[PDB]
């Protein structure tokens, strides 16, 4: 079909998705969000259907998928489990994403089969308890030893940091040139959960996506092999940015997902909902707020299909995967947040979902680049092309 | 001192008072809002202060403060915790303030002295299941019997719903003369806890102010005295919402408390966290929001200060109270959110404060009169006086 | 290439129009600003383009364009003089739409032909005195006399209305069935321009669009021959709404021509304009601004391009185009406000474009239905989808 | 009566004033801003009132006002005609209160008399074409001669530029001991209107405030005496800095006034105006607007009314008086691009004043510190303070 909608091909797996979603997904969610419990029951069945391995070539044992249809299946996700859609998107877009780009022929025989499987759940370590939009002012190091490196370090709010079995961590392994210029100098590691060296750290609690695992790591003398090296010693950095503009459209999906939930049941709720002797959804104070959510979500997505199209076709995108993030995220909040003030003071309860689709949509304003650095991000890229 | 600031007289009393509130107040705040617990303990230390009388007149056992000082007294307490600042500001500006507006000096000598000392808290059912924002649509029913009234209905989100030693329900006693005009016929009554009659429905989880008692209400044939009557037969909605001006100027200075404590919270960490070679307040994408926030919060403060002022001096204050609630709420949830945005990843985990501020302060948007309800009420004011 | 990119086709339009209206246009748009001088020299030049008879199938002499690159040439018309693109834009939109839409093959080959060459002027009157949002409470009466009709009534803010050869008038006819169904028993009425009972009254000046003609016509018993009846007798609002669809893709564009220059402005101003030793542009006071109106300007074309390719698809348009037109104009006028803003001072001066831009861009948020209005349409749609 | 209210004594002022005002200011306030004529007459009544020396002390010939009731009779004034009320706040906050703040006896005595009077209207001299924000930057220059100084530079945008008789100018007369302490080394120079050596620029047209006299300054070796020298030698910047507090709170009050006129008349023209068969004000699309516009300007004079207590105090006010012009020049511009969406296609324009009102509104977040600049003064306040 057109562009901007969902075409036959696409219809044809979102379609049975979505009622995988509502059937096995959907009923557990808030259950999940009370009390944490990873849902490894529900990541078998997703693995099973490829969902862990869906922009991992078939080559190597994955489905193949376009940066495109698989944004849509995280939106999806996010319609029904938010914490889910992190999981999914995460260890596809990082641990496994960096692998698929970076990786010899031979690291990617090795780690995508097994990542793509689900039987190991990626993790990908960068921010550390005193660097994050800073990103390149982490700590960690990396020696090297014979046989390989020794790393020592912590890595903070990791994802699948403490179910991974494969992590990939960024280290420096050599001094920067300059502050101006310390992204140099730090490396990439991917490596099987190590038998020894790696430790999870007490675990926090979150405002939402309470059933997404988030863990602090810490690397004590942990040994690598030789083959462990991602990229080029000292040019990681470049990497991880390509990987965070990637990353960036999964997040910006998760975005329009959450926000799409909250605004499909305030519309259904304003409907039902009656004050002063008519449905509240006639009134302007509600409906406008719905006219307006409904059409910054359409844009939002408009703005990640489209970056979602550069990377497909092998173009730059990182100024669209930015404004993508950017605009979904600040958006779906927004619309979540209005979503808990139509419902009134059953917004406010946990027994209706609105309440955790605004606490699990507000990570996407904070994760893989705060909205604050994603308008650096843009700016600059304007003032370059004048 | 000047009219805006604290005089010498408020810092006598504020000042030790807010020592006490960072003493025994805050180190708990946040187990309570994991767990829930009715924080009988500080109830009975603040009660022994009068803080639960604290506009009762002294002839009936209260404090007999202003309506100034008492704002600015929530306004502390919501600084360090919003659940209990909403305990104190709903037991004296709702029931409590509705016994002292349209009770009989038989009503005021019998339940304001035992509210007063905290003897017994108060509860006032207003809301129901099917109506909120349009509150004269209420259903319980009470009818007239040998010695006094049969009641029957359900209320809605009742605060200290079930902790409470005196009730004041509101019921139909007469029929409408027409839809148009149902706030006609609606009677109050106030009542001591009751031996029958009366039971406390499913509690309902909430999204923040987790302490804080709110409880569905069941009247079966409860059976109150004549002397339960308070108001005039029929006429007891325009008392309803003279208790519900003053009551909207407490939940403006609980706004304001919990915005300033976020402000003051993201200020220090602003300081203190360092990004790029510097403290993160250095950008201004960091410091314009700081400067926003404390400048609205500056503005709700003044506002809530204006309409307090109007009371005490026994003029109309509708239109300010519904002024003050709407910005304060307002401004004080975009502070909240923006002080999670500071802090980053931070503001996500539960070990810092600040998504308790924002989940506390996102009740103050909805209770009282939802901002859409109050811009209503605004309106129609400015357009009555051309 | 891609879809949201313009392509080969569009390129070899597009590239020699942008030189064109470098060259003819651009020069003369801040002296046409101040003096509101018609330019009568630039529409001959710009009908050779095919620019008004854009949408006019090849047959009745237009250039057969499809909706997608008609509105991008308004767009591109709108980035260096708004009241030129709202000229091209009406004209071809409303006028010369409505007789397309609804006129007989005699009709068509009558009109269209010196519509298309720009030879006839189209002005389209709907709005009068009295109604404009509620279109359908228009006044304007069309009484059925021997061989035509005789119309009398007053329309406000016609675009062409007193340069145009060719008028399009909606008339009632009939007595509406009840006050809910006035919309019925409305007729349109095409006719050139007579000889006598049509006079244009005073000129208004405006806040922009200085060269953009506007006038209220006074129609006094103005004969038209039965021929003059355009669609279906009574009929005639419905058509309005499916010429109000299409039109509103037109002015989508023409906001974001607006917002584009003045982003672009703003842009290359803040990189030359230093303070305290270094550009503007690198205070996020400033670059923030610059990085949301660049997001938002790029949604808001994704979204006019979708409405234009449903058009094109022979597709129900109506949300779309209401959103399309909802958000480019709020955008664009926000960053036109932001780009004062960024110029400081030479931001409030005549010499200096982007206060031009904020006076035209500023009715976009009202011509064809204001936003209010528009999110009427868009809930009502997105209600009824359930 | 209260605090926030008009007094007894300021009634018995600004009772009389209002009546002038509307009797003699308002009926050209239309024709001022298409003309630009400036109003020599009003100037010479206004002067009867007190207005153009209110801050100067009775003994100097001014009307020893205070600060509070100054800002009141501006916002009065700016209700009617904005430019007139820039006029009458730049003379007495700048040139005026710079030589009240710093002048000697001797030069107190000399020029304030003249300029309280009206007889000499003041202009002062900061701004100049390679700054503004940055105001310690610039580049005139003053250097010592035989009894006294000559002067050689450009000033930008200076209020009264043409038709002032005395002139504050600042220049640098010491080199400034490092670039960071670049303020350093500035001195003001105070002096009539000289008969050689100034001369005034290309006049610029302005988006708003028409009538008010706005131009470049080209000071040509220019002589001024010995007694010229306004303050210490090379504290001139210091002084700057004071008098800018004391201008941003006749600004603030100016913004309120033009959006207040801006509220009442989309509030009475909402009263009147019928859509869909009701008054348009009974759509809540309107009515919201009305109510927000309406609490923020009530927020915004009770922050200018502070300000100027604080002042009137002699208390520290920088904060205060960023505050409270960030606060009002922003919800003044926003309540007046509201009031042109209630007017419809009517508000764009001129027959009607609302577009008039945000024209002159614009400025007021540019002029005296920009927005940007406001929140950095606020936030760094915020940030000492720890
Ligand atoms: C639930 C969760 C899951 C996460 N998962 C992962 C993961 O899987 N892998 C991983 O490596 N990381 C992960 N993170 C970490 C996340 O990427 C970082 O939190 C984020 O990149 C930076 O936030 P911070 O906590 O470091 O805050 P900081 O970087 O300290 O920033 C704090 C505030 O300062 C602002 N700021 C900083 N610099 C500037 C500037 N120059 N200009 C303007 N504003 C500025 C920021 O926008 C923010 O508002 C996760 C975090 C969370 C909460
Ligand atoms: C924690 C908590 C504590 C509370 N404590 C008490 C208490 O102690 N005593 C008591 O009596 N009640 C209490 N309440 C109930 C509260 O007062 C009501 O929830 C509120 O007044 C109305 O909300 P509602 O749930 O009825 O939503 P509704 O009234 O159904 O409204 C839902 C949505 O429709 C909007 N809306 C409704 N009408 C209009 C309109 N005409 N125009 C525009 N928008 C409209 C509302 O603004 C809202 O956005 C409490 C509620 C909560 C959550
Ligand atoms: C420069 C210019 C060119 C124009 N050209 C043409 C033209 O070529 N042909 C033509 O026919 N007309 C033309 N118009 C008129 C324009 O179409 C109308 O102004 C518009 O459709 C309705 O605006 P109004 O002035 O009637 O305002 P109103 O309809 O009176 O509305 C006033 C305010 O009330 C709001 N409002 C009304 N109803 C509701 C509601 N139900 N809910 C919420 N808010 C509501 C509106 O949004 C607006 O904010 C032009 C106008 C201008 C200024
Ligand atoms: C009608 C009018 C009347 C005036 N009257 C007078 C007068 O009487 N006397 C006088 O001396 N001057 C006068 N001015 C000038 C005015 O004071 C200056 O324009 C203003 O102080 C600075 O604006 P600028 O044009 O220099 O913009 P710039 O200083 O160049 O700033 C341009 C943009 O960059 C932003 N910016 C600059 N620095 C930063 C930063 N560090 N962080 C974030 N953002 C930043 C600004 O906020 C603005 O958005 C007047 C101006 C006008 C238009």
């Amino acid at each position: 079909g057109l562009w901007f909608e969902e075409g036959a091909e696409e219809r044809q797996v979102l379609g049975p998705f979505r009622e995988f979603l509502k059937a096995e997904v959907a009923p557990g969610a808030a259950e999940r969000d009370r009390t944490g419990a990873f849902p490894w029951d529900l990541v078998r069945k997703l693995a099973e259907f490829g969902v862990f391995g869906a922009l991992v070539p078939e080559a190597y044992g994955g489905a193949g998928l376009s940066t495109r249809l698989f944004a849509r299946m995280v939106e999806a996700i996010a319609y029904y489990d938010g914490a889910l859609a992190l999981t999914v998107a995460s260890h596809n877009s990082l641990a496994t994403g960096h692998i698929l780009l970076a990786g010899s022929e031979a690291q990617k025989e090795a780690f995508l089969p097994k990542l793509a499987s689900g039987e190991a759940l990626g993790a990908w370590g960068l921010t550390e308890p005193g660097s994050g939009s800073d990103a390149a002012a982490l700590k960690t190091k990396a020696e090297k030893v014979e046989g390989g490196w020794r790393l020592n370090g912590t890595k903070q709010f990791i994802t699948q940091g403490s179910v991974a079995g494969v992590y990939v961590v960024m280290a420096r392994t050599d001094p920067p040139p300059s502050p101006e210029r310390k992204h140099q100098g730090i490396s990439a590691f991917a490596f099987f959960r190590p038998e020894r060296g790696l430790k999870v750290g007490r675990k926090e609690e979150k405002l939402g996506l309470t059933a997404s695992d988030t863990a602090q790591l810490i690397l004590e003398d942990l040994f690598v092999p030789e083959e462990a090296l991602l990229g080029e010693r000292g040019k990681g950095f470049y990497d991880v940015l390509r990987v965070l503009d990637g990353g960036r459209i999964g997040i910006a999906a998760m975005a329009v997902g959450l926000g799409q939930a909250a605004l499909d049941y305030a519309l259904a709720y304003a409907k039902g909902r009656e004050a002063f002797g008519r449905p509240i959804a006639e009134f302007e104070g509600v409906s406008f707020k719905l006219a307006e959510a409904a059409t910054e979500l359409e844009a939002a997505r408009l703005l990640y299909l489209k970056a979602a199209e550069l990377k497909d076709a092998g173009r730059p995108f990182t100024l669209e995967a930015a404004q993508a993030k950017l605009f979904a995220s600040e958006a779906a909040v927004k619309a979540c947040d209005e979503a808990i003030q139509i419902l009134g003071g059953y917004g406010y309860v946990k027994d209706y979902p609105v309440e955790r689709y605004w606490r699990d949509a507000r990570l996407t304003r904070i994760g893989e680049g705060t909205s604050e650095i994603l308008k650096l991000v843009i700016a600059r890229r304007l003032l370059e092309a004048v």
